[PDB]
């Protein structure tokens, strides 16, 4: 099993690109994360930026998560995202996402020691 | 009990104005839309766009919803938008909120006939 951190790293991380290369981005992040494998994740937000400044936003503006929890975090400034979903005709096992690019800041949800993101939560 | 179209309508619209107002937009929109009567609403959002001009999303793009339902709708142009969520020392009945506007996509869940937005599912 992973840790809730390594977790979403692997979701939520992608720091090797500026912002997503095309439109097929998404098909090919929501397969190489292994989002694909159990049954196609609906709905996945990529960050593009440092792993340093997403965990830094552990210790930004905290506010409410959609749930009620009292640990999310708001990016102080917008980052570059790419939201994919489900689009057209996806059907498991063959999985369709739609590429949407975007500046917009983010929400995670942070716990543990040290405190670090384990679940992104909506992006503003 | 609301329909759901107007419980969307009640949380989600509000074409008065073009964008919020100032930083005590969410405290007034919030207590003002009954959001915080039996508990502090912990996240929610405002479309400062014609109602028309939203239940047209539910002819635009067909997306997944964050929870798997097949039934959410991206709107193809951005919109203006305000997040509303709880912050600092929010505690009912002393709700208090963050207000974040912004330029973004809607997505919505759309139900009945006519086909119309039942649940404001995110934005990007």
């Amino acid at each position: 099993k992973e840790t809730a951190a390594a977790k979403f790293e692997r979701q939520h991380m992608d720091s090797s690109t500026s912002a997503a290369s095309s439109s097929n981005y998404c098909n090919q992040m929501m397969k190489s994360r292994n989002l694909t494998k159990d049954r196609c994740k609906p709905v996945n937000t990529f960050v593009h930026e440092s792993l340093a400044d997403v965990q830094a936003v552990c210790s930004q503006k905290n506010v409410a998560c959609k749930n009620g929890q009292t640990n999310c975090y708001q990016s102080y400034s917008t980052m570059s995202i790419t939201d994919c979903r489900e689009t057209g005709s996806s059907k498991y096992p063959n999985c369709a996402y739609k590429t949407t690019q975007a500046n917009k800041h983010i929400i995670v949800a942070c716990e543990g020691n040290p405190y670090v993101p384990v679940h992104f939560d909506a992006s503003v």
